[PDB]
């Protein structure tokens, strides 16, 4: 077998009649799934896989964002040079699991390592025909929603001595942040509450998982966003329709030397797109309240560098990232 770049189809569980954009695009690009998937695992085989270069990711992507021009219709979308003004009707955003799958004469691989890397060999490879429920969490600086690792935090980089490169750690336990626009003085004013204790023990056992990867006399440091938009600066993520920016400042300040943990955060109607470089505008919020708990499955940092003492930082921006870190353990092969 050989990987090929196929048109890949998506699967999912959609329901007609929920008016759910997410469940209607997939009941109109997708399909029902296969209540009884046949993963047959592949015996005394041996194949390389590479995440950093996969196609799916691309194709997932792009029916991200072609998901999105048709669900988030924004009243004022503003790239270089052009302006697209148009109806900007609130709509119910709920992620649903999607599922992609091979076309005829293409086979799905998947690495069954416990301790996968990224990029290498397996030993442990087996062929499913479709991909797990993968909820397209549009967010930055952690991931939400996401699938956890079944043994430690492995954390992923294409290149670890290269501090441009975003490190994927993907955690082991889950952490919940309960995100809220209270009822009520401010309609923008919002907030988010997450176990204080149980997040100083994730900063703590990844720290270590970062003294395995540049040494064991490094010292782990946790620092907020140096700048930038604040997309990348604070924890962005989409709740309820709505497009929140927590201030993650608190989630970032950390070293190995209350109970509750209360982001301040900002509805905002301005959004900087992620599907291409510019700006995008959005409905004032709407009413009543706001709400969705999420599971912090995975992370987005980088490293300065540039000795001794590691300062990570959060990052994020390339939503591809996000497809990553569940498009990692697959690749597409074209069976003869
Ligand atoms: C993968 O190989 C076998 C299952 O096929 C298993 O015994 C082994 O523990 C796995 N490898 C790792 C990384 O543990
Ligand atoms: C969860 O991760 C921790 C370290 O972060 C590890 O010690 C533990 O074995 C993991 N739990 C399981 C059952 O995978
Ligand atoms: C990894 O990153 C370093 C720093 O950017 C770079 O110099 C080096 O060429 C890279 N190594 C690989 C895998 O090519
Ligand atoms: C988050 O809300 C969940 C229910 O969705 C609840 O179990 C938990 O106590 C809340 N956590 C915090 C820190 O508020
Ligand atoms: C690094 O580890 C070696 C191991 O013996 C130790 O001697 C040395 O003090 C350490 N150096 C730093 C930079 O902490
Ligand atoms: C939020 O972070 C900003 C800087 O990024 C800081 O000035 C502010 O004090 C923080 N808010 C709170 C209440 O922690
Ligand atoms: C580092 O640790 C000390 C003691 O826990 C704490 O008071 C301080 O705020 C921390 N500041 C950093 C991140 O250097
Ligand atoms: C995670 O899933 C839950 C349940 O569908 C949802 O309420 C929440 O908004 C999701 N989080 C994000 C940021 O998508
Ligand atoms: C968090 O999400 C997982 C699967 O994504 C789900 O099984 C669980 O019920 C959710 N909430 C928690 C923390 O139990």
């Amino acid at each position: 077998w050989k990987e090929a770049t196929t048109t890949l189809f998506c699967a999912s569980d959609a329901k007609a009649y929920d008016t759910e954009v997410h469940n209607v695009w997939a009941t109109h690009a997708c399909v029902p799934t296969d209540p009884n998937p046949q993963e047959v695992k592949l015996e005394n085989v041996t194949e390389n896989f590479n995440m950093w270069k996969n196609n799916m990711v691309e194709q997932m992507h792009e029916d991200i964002i072609s998901l999105w021009d048709q669900s988030l219709k924004p009243c004022v979308k503003l790239t270089g040079g052009s302006v697209i003004t148009q109806a900007c009707p609130k709509v119910s955003f709920e992620p649903i699991p999607i599922h992609y799958c091979a076309p005829a004469g293409f086979a799905i691989l998947k690495c069954n390592d416990k301790k996968f890397n990224g990029t290498g060999p397996c030993t442990n490879v087996s062929t499913v025909q479709c991909t797990h429920g993968i909820r397209p969490v549009v967010s930055t600086q952690l991931l939400l929603n996401g699938s956890l690792a079944e043994e430690e935090i492995v954390i992923r980089s294409e290149n670890f001595t290269n501090n441009a490169k975003t490190i994927i750690v993907q955690l082991n336990e889950s952490v919940v942040i309960n995100c809220t626009r209270p009822n009520n003085g401010d309609i923008r004013q919002a907030h988010c509450n997450l176990s204080k204790t149980q997040w100083e023990n994730t900063l703590e056992q990844i720290a270590i998982k970062l003294k395995e990867q540049f040494g064991n006399n490094k010292t782990i440091i946790f620092n907020p966003s140096s700048g930038g938009d604040p997309e990348i600066v604070t924890h962005s993520f989409n709740c309820g329709g709505e497009f929140f920016y927590c201030n993650s400042t608190q989630l970032f300040t950390w070293n190995d030397t209350g109970r509750n943990i209360t982001l301040p955060c900002r509805i905002k109607q301005i959004i900087n797109m992620w599907q291409e470089v510019g700006k995008a505008m959005y409905a004032p919020p709407i009413r009543g309240q706001i709400r969705c708990s999420s599971n912090i499955t995975g992370l987005l940092l980088t490293r300065d560098g540039g000795n001794g003492t590691e300062i990570f930082r959060p990052g994020g921006g390339d939503m591809r990232d996000n497809w990553r870190s569940e498009l990692y353990k697959y690749k597409v092969v074209k069976i003869e």
